C-alpha cells in the first residue's frame, strides 16, 4: 500500500511517509524522529538497535557496531576499509570472497545484515504508526555510491523485509523536500550536505512547465574525508594531547577510555554550536600505579574552530568543481539548502553563506529533509504525488564505432534513464577473431568527432566469412547513471563487458553548443555516413 521513505545514515536514520499531501516524519518508541545507526550484540544474547545500542556502547566496544555505512558494498582491500579497520573498535575481517565483513561473538556478518537491523526498526516505526504492515520503501544513498554500494543497500532493504521500490540520491531527496514549498519552481539550488560520514554537494534544477515540476541533477561531488566523524577526530586528538600535557598519560592504548573520549568529544562539538565554551568531564577515565585519573578539560568554540578550520575550507573546492561541471556561476544559484547535522556548526553556515553570497534557506530541516524527500518519491510512485518528476535523461547520444569510422548510436540523446538497448553487429574481415568495442559519446557521425568513453576487446570468434558472426552489443544505463556495455558472441558464448561511470555534471551551456554544432554539420555528416555505408553493421579488429 504505502511506500515509506528511509534515510539510512552513517550516524542517524530517519523514516517518513506521505500523509495525503503532506509528508510526516515518524517518531520511534522513545519519541525520537531520528534513530542512531547503531547495532549492539550483548553478553546476554540481545540485539539492540538505536539509542539502546548507543547507551551501552561505551562498555561494549567490541560488539557495538556503528558507521557500517562506511563498509557496505566495499571490498576488504578497499583503501577506505583498511583506513577504517584500525579506528573501529570492532573486528573487521575479509569474507571468503574478499568483501569487507564484521565479526561479532565469533559470528561473521555481512554489512547489509547489520544495516538491515536499522531498516527493520524504521519499518516497524512505520508499521506502528499505520497499524498495518509496510513492505515497500524508497531508500536513499550518498550521491557518490557506486553500483556495489547501491546493490548492497538494496540487499539490506530486502533482509529487512522491504520491497525496495527505489534507491535515490540523498541530495535529490532533500531537493524534493524543499520543492514541496510554493514558489520553488524554475530555480537552481545548491544542496550542501555535511553528514557524519561525508560531504556531498549537488546542484539541482527545479523547473516547472505545464504544471509539472521536474528535478534534475546538474552536478555532484564531495569528499568522504570531510564528515562530522573527521570533525570529531580533531577534537579527540586535541583531548588526548591535552591529557598528556596535563597528566603525562597517553589514552590511545586504552580502548574503554578512547570510547568514552569519542562520545564526550562529539557531545562537546555539538554543544559548541550553541555555546562559546564547554567542559569535557570524564571521571575515572584511566588509572596508573598511583590510583585513578580524571579528565576535566575546557574547550572554547574558537579552539574548536581552529581545530577544524581546514576541514571546513576543504569543502569549498568541491563546490567550485560542481559549479564548473554544471556550467554555472554562483549568480545562477537561487537557493542554498543545508543538509546534515554538521551544517549546524556556525562556522560552516558562515563559510557557505560567504561563498554563495546569500543565506541558506531556513525552512529546510537538515536532519529530516532526506527522509522527507524519499517519502515524496514514494508518493510519486503510488500516484499520491502528482505533477512531480525526477528527470534523468541522457544528455548526448551513446554508441560504438563501426566500419568506416562511423558513430553508430545505441542510445539516443534525451532517453530516459534507466534504459537498455541492444544491437547485433558482425565482423568486417573474413576469419576475424576479435572485435574492439569503442564506446563513444556525442552527436556527430564521424567517430573521431565524438568523445571516447572507454573501450574493450572481444576475441575467441570462430573463423567465418565477414558478416556471419553475431556480436550482440548491449548498452544498459542503470538508475545510478552508470553505463554497462557488453558484447557477446552468440555462437561461441564468449562475453566481455565494462562499466562507465556517470559524468560528474551536466553542463547545459556546453551540451547545447554541441547540439547546435552537430546541427550546423548535419548535411556534411549525412553525406559522410552515406558513401561509407555503401560497403548488419560491421566492427573492425
Ligand atoms: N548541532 C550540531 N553542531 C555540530 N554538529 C552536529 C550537530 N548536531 C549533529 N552534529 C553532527 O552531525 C553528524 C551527523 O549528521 P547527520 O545525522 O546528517 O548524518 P548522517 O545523515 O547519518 O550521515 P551521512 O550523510 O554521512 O550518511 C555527526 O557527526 C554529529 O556529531
Ligand atoms: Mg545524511
Amino acid at each position: 500500500g504505502k511506500i515509506i521513505g528511509i534515510d539510512l545514515g552513517t550516524t542517524n536514520s530517519c523514516v517518513a511517509i506521505m500523509d495525503g499531501t503532506t509528508p510526516r516524519v515518524l517518531e520511534n518508541a522513545e519519541g525520537d524522529r531520528t534513530t542512531p545507526s547503531i547495532i549492539a550484540y550483548t553478553q546476554d544474547g540481545e540485539t539492540l538497535v538505536g539509542q539502546p545500542a548507543k547507551r551501552q556502547a561505551v562498555t561494549n566496544p567490541q560488539n557495538t557496531l556503528f558507521a557500517i555505512k562506511r563498509l557496505i558494498g566495499r571490498r576488504f582491500q578497499d583503501e577506505e576499509v583498511q583506513r577504517d579497520v584500525s579506528i573501529m573498535p570492532f573486528k573487521i575481517i575479509a569474507a571468503d570472497n574478499g568483501d569487507a565483513w564484521v565479526e561479532v561473538k565469533g559470528q561473521k556478518m555481512a554489512p547489509p545484515q547489520i544495516s538491515a537491523e536499522v531498516l527493520k526498526k524504521m519499518k516497524k516505526t512505520a508499521e506502528d504508526y499505520l497499524g498495518e504492515p509496510v513492505t515497500e520503501a524508497v531508500i536513499t544513498v550518498p550521491a557518490y555510491f557506486n553500483d556495489a554500494q547501491r546493490q548492497a543497500t538494496k540487499d539490506a532493504g530486502r533482509i529487512a523485509g522491504l520491497e525496495v521500490k527505489c534507491i535515490i540520491n540523498e541530495p535529490t531527496a532533500a531537493a524534493l523536500a524543499y520543492g514541496l514549498d510554493k514558489g520553488t519552481g524554475n530555480r537552481t539550488i545548491a544542496v550542501y550536505d555535511l553528514g557524519g560520514g561525508a560531504f556531498d554537494i549537488s546542484i539541482i534544477e527545479i523547473d516547472e512547465v505545464d504544471g509539472e515540476k521536474t528535478f534534475e541533477v546538474l552536478a555532484t561531488n564531495g569528499d568522504t574525508h570531510l564528515g562530522g566523524e573527521d570533525f570529531d577526530s580533531r577534537l579527540i586528538n586535541y583531548l588526548v594531547e591535552e591529557f598528556k600535557k596535563d597528566q603525562g598519560i597517553d589514552l590511545r592504548n586504552d580502548p574503554l577510555a578512547m570510547q568514552r573520549l569519542k562520545e564526550a568529544a562529539e557531545k562537546a562539538k555539538i554543544e559548541l554550536s550553541s555555546a562559546q565554551q564547554t567542559d569535557v568531564n570524564l571521571p575515572y577515565i584511566t588509572a596508573d600505579a598511583t590510583g585513578p585519573k580524571h579528565m576535566n578539560i575546557k574547550v572554547t568554540r574558537a579552539k574548536l574552530e581552529s581545530l577544524v578550520e581546514d576541514l571546513v575550507n576543504r569543502s569549498i573546492e568541491p563546490l567550485k568543481v560542481a559549479l564548473q561541471d554544471a556550467g554555472l556561476s554562483v549568480s545562477d544559484i537561487d537557493d542554498v539548502i543545508l543538509v546534515g547535522g554538521q551544517t549546524r556548526m556556525p562556522m560552516v553556515q558562515k563559510k557557505v553563506a560567504e561563498f554563495f553570497g546569500k543565506e541558506p534557506r531556513k525552512d529546510v530541516n537538515p536532519d529530516e529533509a532526506v527522509a522527507i524527500g524519499a517519502a515524496v518519491q514514494g508518493g510519486v510512485l503510488t500516484g499520491d504525488v502528482k505533477d512531480v518528476l525526477l528527470l534523468d535523461v541522457t544528455p548526448l547520444s551513446l554508441g560504438i564505432e563501426t566500419m568506416g569510422g562511423v558513430m553508430t548510436t545505441l542510445i539516443a540523446k534525451n532517453t530516459t534513464i534507466p534504459t537498455k538497448h541492444s544491437q547485433v553487429f558482425s565482423t568486417a574481415e573474413d576469419n576475424q577473431s576479435a572485435v574492439t568495442i569503442h564506446v563513444l559519446q556525442g552527436e556527430r557521425k564521424r567517430a573521431a568527432d565524438n568523445k571516447s568513453l572507454g573501450q574493450f576487446n572481444l576475441d575467441g570468434i570462430n573463423p567465418a566469412p565477414r558478416g556471419m558472426p553475431q556480436i550482440e552489443v548491449t548498452f544498459d544505463i542503470d538508475c545510478d547513471g552508470i553505463l554497462h556495455v557488453s558484447a557477446k558472441d552468440k555462437n561461441s558464448g564468449k562475453e566481455q563487458k565494462i562499466t562507465i561511470k556517470a559524468s560528474s555534471g551536466l553542463n547545459e551551456d556546453e551540451i547545447q553548443k554541441m547540439v547546435r554544432d552537430a546541427e550546423a554539420n548535419a548535411e556534411a555528416d549525412r553525406k559522410f555516413e552515406e558513401l561509407v555505408q555503401t560497403r548488419r553493421l560491421l566492427l573492425t579488429g
